[PDB]
């Protein structure tokens, strides 16, 4: 247990207290400025220059003495409630608040020894900042206390909702930019409340940073009437409380006072509502946020040059631009950093004074050391089943291709006996999906959470206000609770119907770039748990829907985090039902890493035993020997190789007819995609010598991919016998209609690869043959237009060891 | 001017309109099931059999009543009020509910003649609804009515709210669903009514369709309170109207009275706000919206086998799914179909009844025929500003390189002038990045429309009630507000920096989708305005950012969308600002096309002259034979080719150093990416003789690319010389550092392009030299660490031409 969770003081904060917070408030403003105007002389000792000023003034100043502010406060707050707390900042350019709350509560100098505290670790810090050699701008990963950079604004709500999410000890202030709420993302993260419970999880605050703008131009929430706002608020089951400041002439130490009497009625009314949660845990509360409205820039100087900076969107970005080239600027620069008295607040040896940090808390309970704010050192793996109980015995019993086992059921049967054994840290989330994507054994252990209304139990049926699977209809929701369940040190997995995976394409770009730099350079942040997506009811197979649901792209956007061998990011391509339980094995113990499975959930073949996928999925592609009819490569006419449950079902269809021809061919599967990469381009790809070895030196490969033909063409581009591939994807071709029709219009259906691999051997010689398979394919279209089915030999062939 | 926009009845809807109400909501739901259900027997004449009942049961039910319902009160408001009407159907698989309203207001005759008005073109109808060769499940752009097709749930309101933008006589019923409002795209698009003037912007009326459901749970909005309910939507500027029906006895002639006295009072509510703002144009008001709350799947058997079926998830998809298989299923759809009693809807030859439809709206009012839902009907081409007038004369007056100019500058002069030209028609969006990017020369002539609170013109500026360019903090939003902005017949161009563009690619796909099919197979729905995106701040100059911020790779997805010489999808690289002026232009003269357009907005030299950059354009790719050195290919050692800003400064300067070491290579921009491809995958592309022209049959091709070198790699998969390509792109690598910096850790700075140079030469001779090039780049960087900015020879260069 992290301190004493959700205890009231019954007494008013001390003055000291607030003493202390207003020194970390100037420390703090001070450094922020240090950091992004100063490359040497950090106490400006005498002589104070142009010649001190850094010469690309790079960063954000608006959102920063905000949330210094706020940060002193829920520093004080941590310390006197001993509080589990991790918070979120939004506002994630507001990068120097963040470091230099880390410099003050002495994580930064733990981490970095280098940046010590004294004047010369201070002059370090202050260059460093947004610097060639140095750190970022924003909240980075290499910042202690970050779970959560907030440069693509949007996701500051699902973060903070899925860290408390089985977390009932930890508290989050979440820091929304007022610009920040006007996305999309963001105005559905409010609504989570409706999604946790005050008992089993922890309580999140928002706080909205109403400062009045963004970058150029006021925002929505903050001009609307304050009726309005409130409303808006309790219309998504909140107690708003608002604080102004700033705006008038109160002097500081009054408005700390103000601001700590408040932040105590809302702690206050937290600890009820956990309290009352011990014993009803079903009436959802009105969980308190609080409104916080200050000037944007606040402290900054209030005119420069004629313009309102203080309290406008002037103050975003970088005020003074001028202030290495002109005395002007720069004699504005030296009045401000001044105004904070910096000479209170450092010794003479330049180390921030004992009086500024006696409020601090202290150990693991610092925002910069807790554990929650670097999960992976509370994570501990799995305990999972053995994998063996839930084999497709079908194909060892009766063959090859057998039944018609819809593959998701064992994964989520898999799923079931994890949340069986692991009941308060594997999460399943999906949009509202996990029924339809088949997960849905889950539920004979487990319930779906929800903390808003019950009517009946003729409709709410495993549902509860308090369970292991989370749905609400948003990507944006699903992936963002995930995610930060993940960095708070716990697993999961969510699915999605394939096409609407492309609505959260940007956060998986954010979590990989936070994956890079860490596996890259940040070793103190240990390993997570990986993102693992169930990618189902894909491009071939969209029975209820039609065109505009068939989009399997996002492998291509996975392609794009493939680089300088992080191996952050996984495609694989579920052949079956064995195939997929040996894949989530391995995603389940990985870390590190976003794990994009790809699996189909229609009644489909068996192909491979799960020893046979063990082996299968380790190497990456395999031959498989027992549909294979050469000798050898030499003997072998084409190579007959796929990627994904429905290429694999009609390439192995094409064999059966190709054999029947007396065409001489192998088979290869393909389930880890990116093994395809050349070693140059990927260290722990198949070597040139596997890769030959299943493809050939120089015979024509036919290659059906599940997804668009573009991803291997350019990843097989340095590959031996590249030339020789003709890849077949799928090609924006497609309509609400049978399952031969949609194959057949990709030119992915059997009677197609056949006439395809004909064609690769001797066009010629099987012209006649082709015209015959394509005739085929449009008999086998009208008999679907006429009949309202496909046609019986079609849908009824089984491969033939079965 | 279309009918009698905003007038009020003053008096009480007729009886005869009730009749007529409740005969379209019978003859709806029976056909809509009719299509979900029946392959023949559509009137269910003796002998009515499971045989009539199709094989493959797909589509959705549990939406669809309540859009039948409501589409009977749109259809007696728009002919009762002479009202110019656009629908939104949020719930897209609602598609029967579409499909059935232009069925029965004619339209769907006019445009399909082979669905007759009478028993066999009723058959027809029925079948071919999701079928193989008939037509999509989903309310799809070939159903007449239809600008919104709503299987990826979320953009509802934003294309409301784009289409009554500049259309002050529109009114758009938005339909959402409740389900569809949890997703993060439509919690922020109810915000939009801060955005539109109620004088100068047509009105919007949300009508959230509250059925208690989405697939498998209930929803977050019907289970709150209703008190947390009308907060939240008074909270959102709205005034809260609330109807229920359906859960009790109340019989279908009292609920249709009862609703049409509703939507006559919130009507008249929306006339005086109309009338009002003639006078007071700055007072926001409070827009009606509705609370639609009736039982999901209205109307179909309460319980089937024992389970909740009307008022449950279980509506959602298909009822009875084994009515061809079971009699059981079967007399339970033949009770349910009959209970429509269609005999008083259906004349015996089948056509629908005279009572049923005199209600109805007619002529250009009907929603099937209304040209806002097929703008390219009412869009004029753009009154363009001739383009010389931008030109940067620098080139031809002081030579190729000049000057220090940021190219988004040029399209602002541009667009400034194409809105003095065409002020109400074509509109400017950004998510709070127009002055960012440089399109800020637009506010000489207008300003950005802002429907909230001013404080003060120290801090507002350039902003007023009315205007024509529109900013909010959501790219969802500023992509949906243009594509229906678009669809209505109008015209714009949005900006973004370039990684933030992944977070609406779900959207791009929809639109490429819509158009994909329209061009394909849609010849009435005319041709619309393209979306045109300035795709800026880009990968290699996000100084006050950093390495969260870098991602290229909406190039790789727009790739996806480049199939069956549609030509929907077009990137382009603007050089310089004259390439982007003629860019530009095309883009804006093109229709049914989403148009990238990347370019830097950094200072940077100038390449081209505006005539030069009109050829090179349409040829897609140009040698510079002033940069080459070469006599002819023969003599060439390398190809130096190059797409993107950045990379053509990088690569012109390692020109300039080839050359001066002796040598011999040709220059080649790449401007028109897809052009690279094949003939066979694009039939405007460069012939494979231009391509072998330009990049030679067998000399080496160093190719500097904006993006992830695996777009290219693909692309070029089957051209001649492919294999002698070495493509370097964005692989990864950067943080928050200088200019030089950026490039050289992608290996994309001018001396890793000399030495890349040298090594596809030969590496043997040139060991040494690239040896140094290599070293040099270390000296580079240190300078940057050590002095806090990019060395002079490096920032200093100007080509030898200037
Ligand atoms: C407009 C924009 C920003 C303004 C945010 O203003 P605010 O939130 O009120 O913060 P503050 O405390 O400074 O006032 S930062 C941002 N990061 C972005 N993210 C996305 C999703 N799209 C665009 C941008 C561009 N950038
Ligand atoms: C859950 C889901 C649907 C339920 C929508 O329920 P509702 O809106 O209450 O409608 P109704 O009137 O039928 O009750 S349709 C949908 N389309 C989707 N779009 C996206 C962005 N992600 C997932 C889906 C999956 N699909
Ligand atoms: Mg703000
Ligand atoms: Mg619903
Ligand atoms: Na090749």
């Amino acid at each position: 247990v992290i301190g004493t969770p959700w205890q009231k003081l019954d007494r008013p904060v001390s003055e000291e207290a607030i003493e202390g917070m207003d020194k970390y408030w100037r420390v703090t403003n001070y450094m922020s400025i240090g950091q992004i105007y100063l490359r040497s002389n950090p106490l400006m000792k005498e002589p104070f220059t142009r010649d001190d000023v850094k010469h690309r003034l790079v960063g954000a100043w608006g959102t920063t003495p905000g949330l210094n502010f706020l940060l002193a406060h829920i520093n004080r707050l941590i310390a006197d409630h001993q509080q589990n707390t991790v918070f979120i900042m939004g506002p994630g350019h507001g990068g120097p608040a963040g470091t230099s709350q880390s410099y003050v509560d002495g994580t930064y100098t733990e981490y970095y020894p280098n940046i010590t505290k004294d004047e010369a670790g201070l002059q370090k810090f202050f260059r460093q900042f947004s610097y060639p050699g140095g750190i970022p701008s924003h909240f980075a990963p290499e910042t202690p206390g970050s779970i959560h950079e907030g440069g693509e604004l949007g996701y500051a709500l699902s973060h903070a909702y899925g860290a408390v999410m089985n977390n009932p000890s930890l508290f989050v202030p979440c820091i929304i930019g007022d610009g920040e709420a006007e996305t999309g993302p963001l105005a559905t993260g409010w609504q989570s409340n409706k999604l946790v419970n005050p008992r089993t999880d922890g309580i999140v605050l928002p706080i909205l940073h109403l400062n009045g703008y963004k970058i150029a131009n006021p925002t929505i929430l903050a001009r609307i009437s304050d009726e309005e706002l409130h409303d808006f608020f309790r219309g998504m089951g909140y107690h708003p409380y608002e604080f102004v400041a700033g705006f008038d002439n109160e002097d500081h130490m009054s408005i700390h006072r103000r601001f700590a009497e408040l932040f105590e009625t809302i702690f206050d009314e937290i600890c009820d509502i956990k309290a009352a949660a011990q014993t009803d845990d079903m009436t959802r509360p009105f969980y308190p946020m609080l409104i916080f409205r200050t000037p944007k820039g606040w402290t900054c100087p209030k005119f420069i040059d004629g313009k309102k900076t203080e309290g406008s969107w002037r103050a975003h970005q970088v005020p003074l631009a001028s202030a290495r080239d002109t005395e002007e600027h720069f004699e504005v620069l030296k009045g401000w950093m001044e105004s904070y008295k910096p000479e209170e607040l450092f010794n003479a040896d330049g180390s921030i004074k004992d009086d500024v940090t006696a409020f601090m808390p202290k150990g693991e309970l610092r925002i910069g050391a807790n554990p929650n704010a670097n999960g992976g050192v509370i994570r501990e793996d799995l305990k999972l089943p053995e994998l063996d109980q839930y084999e497709v015995t079908g194909v060892k019993e009766y063959g090859h291709g057998w039944g018609q086992v819809e593959a998701p059921r064992a994964l989520g049967a898999y799923c079931r006996d994890i949340i069986k054994n692991n009941p308060d840290s594997f999460r399943i989330f999906g949009p509202d999906e996990t029924a339809s994507n088949r997960l849905n054994a889950t539920y004979e252990v487990t319930d779906k959470q929800w903390d808003n209304g019950y009517l009946s139990g003729l409709v709410d049926e495993h549902m509860a206000v308090t369970g292991q699977v989370t749905e609400q209809l948003s990507e944006h929701q699903c992936e963002g609770f995930l995610e930060a369940y993940l960095l708070t040190g716990r697993h999961g997995i969510w699915s999605s119907y394939e096409s609407f995976v492309h609505v959260i394409d940007s956060m998986l770009n954010q979590h990989a770039k936070w994956l890079e730099a860490t596996v890259r350079e940040i070793p103190w942040r240990k390993p997570i748990s990986s993102v693992n997506l169930l990618v189902s009811s894909h491009v071939w197979r969209q029975d209820h829907n039609g065109f505009s649901h068939q989009d399997p792209g996002v492998t291509s956007l996975l392609i794009n985090k493939t680089f300088n061998n992080d191996h952050v990011t996984n495609i694989y391509f579920a052949t079956d039902a064995n195939m997929l339980l040996a894949i989530s094995e391995k995603c389940f113990k990985s870390t590190n890493k976003i794990n994009a499975i790809f699996a189909g959930k229609q009644p489909a073949p068996t192909w491979v035993t799960l020893d046979e996928a063990r082996a299968e999925l380790e190497a990456g592609a395999a031959e498989w020997k027992w549909a294979s009819n050469a000798e050898n490569n030499d003997e072998v006419q084409v190579v007959l190789a796929s990627a994904g449950d429905v290429p694999t079902q009609e390439l192995m269809a094409a064999s059966d007819a190709l054999n029947k021809m007396g065409i001489k061919f192998k088979v290869v599967n393909v389930v880890d995609l990116l093994k395809l990469q050349s070693r140059e381009n990927n260290d722990e790809a198949l070597t040139d010598e596997e890769f030959t070895e299943l493809f050939t030196a120089d015979k024509p490969v036919l290659f059906a991919y599940h997804s668009y033909a573009q991803d291997v063409r350019g990843l097989i581009y340095d590959r031996p016998n590249h030339d020789n591939f003709h890849v077949v994807g799928y090609k924006e071709q497609g309509s609400t209609t049978t399952p031969f029709d949609m194959v057949r219009v990709n030119d992915m259906d059997r009677y197609a690869l056949q006439a395809a691999a004909l064609k690769l051997i001797d066009a010629d010689k099987y012209a006649d043959k082709i015209d015959e398979l394509n005739a085929f394919r449009k008999k086998a279209f009208q008999f679907a237009v006429d009949n309202g089915y496909d046609i019986p030999e079609f849908t009824d062939w089984v491969y033939p060891d079965v």
